[PDB]
Formats: structure tokens, sequence, C-alpha cells
């Protein structure tokens, strides 16, 4: 029931509830670093990052969970 | 010379709107220092993007950027370069 | 009446909070952007002192009343 | 040495801060981006710094920062270019 650092990169071109804010920024020509703040339950957490980590493209994951 | 600050509100579900803001932002990528965003309901999705290069180019993706669709509420808060 | 702001300005490094960015734009200057949600009235007050404070330099501020 | 960026990510209560500032800038830097700051609650904020240079030095002032006493938390994630 705390606040996580969900953190991924993928290609910038390739065409809720637990987000606070995200910061992206294009560590190159094509690829672009997204840091996702997350608040909730730690475990409605855990899973939406494994969703996008899990997810195909999306490569670097890595979640840094802080429970209140 | 300098740094700029572009916002702007637009429906994050909105797969085409996205796609052309993208590859706009793609286009001038050196432009970018980094971006946020933060969802300010259901549908619309604030963005803030903090720009440094030519005020020239600055404006230039910006205008571009800004007068693309549904692109709402937008606004440019340039920084020139003699603090 | 709810809704969210885009506070941000300039100034030497030296309750209403979503997220704050900071930049420095200098070895002396550093730019600051901070999302704020909630009432507009406290936002805007709250907003206005940031900005009238000495020091505090190029502030601006962007309502998204809803 | 390996280029790239990093994700400093680190909790602490808002003389420390100008501690932290002392190493944020002072001892390394240029080597930021951009940081985030999160307020987790009354007490500690939550702050993301996004890093660009040197591999070595990142580590270093990576090093610097969460050594600080009263900083907890501390992850670093490098991201040397692919």
């Amino acid at each position: 029931q705390g606040f996580a650092v969900l953190s991924y990169v993928y290609e910038h071109e390739k065409r809720h509830d637990l987000s606070v804010a995200t910061l992206h920024v294009h560590i190159n020509h094509d690829d672009c670093l997204e840091i996702a703040v997350l608040k909730g339950d730690m475990g409605d957490v855990q899973h939406f990052a494994d969703d996008v980590i899990a997810q195909r493209g999306v490569r670097h994951g890595h979640l840094q969970c802080l429970p209140k």
C-alpha cells in the first residue's frame, strides 16, 4: 500500500489510477526512457508493472517498491 | 540559444492523435530534455515537455505540435539565454 | 472547484503537490515545474505567493480547472 | 569509459538538504538530466534523478548521494549505451 518506481525502455516510434506521474527521456535516436511513479496497492502495483515489463518491446524493465 | 516549457492537454486514449504528436516529437528529438505526463482525468492527460536549443527551432516544434489536433490548452514559455 | 495546475519558474538553486520537476538551466539557475492538483483558490494562491518571492523569476501558471 | 543514462532514486525527509545539494552539484554535476520530486507523505520526499554521462562518474556521484546519512531506499539503475 505504498509507492513504486517503474522504469522501462521502448522504441518511441513503434506505434491508470496507480499512476502519479511519468517522466520521459530520449536516451538516444530511437529509444526513450520512461519512469513511472506509482501509488496504491503494492499488489495492484507489482502486477501492472509485470504486465508492461512482460510486454514485448519493453526493454530494461525495473520496479522499485516502496511500501508505506 | 535557450530553454522552454511546452505544456498541453489531449485525450490520452487516441491512438491516431498520439501517433502524430509522437513522430512530431520524434522529428526534433534533440530539442527534448525531458517530458512529464499526468492523467488529469479518465481521458485527458497533461503533458509537460522541457526543451533546449534554438528558441527558433523550439517555437517551430512548439507551434507545430500545438496546432496538431485536439491538442488543447497548449502553451509555451520560452526562457531566453540571457538569464 | 477542483483542477490541475502547472507552476513553473526559475531561481538560483541556492498539500496540493502532485509531482515536481527540477532542471539546471546553467550552473547557477534552476528551472522548476510543479504540477498541482486541488482547489483552484488555493492553487492560484499558493502559486501567486511563490511567484512573488524575491529571487523567483519568470514565474508562470497555467490552470486546468476541468 | 562506458557511456549512458541512469536512474538514481531515493527517499528522504525534506541541513541535510544543503548536504545533498552540495553533493548534487559541487563535487560532481553536469551529469544531471532532470530530477523528479514526489511527496510520499508529510515528511518523506521520493527523488528520482535521471543522470547522463560516463557510467563511472555516475556511479561515484550515486555513491556519494546514497551514502548520505538519512537517505533511504537508494537505488541506481544504470543504462549503459546499448
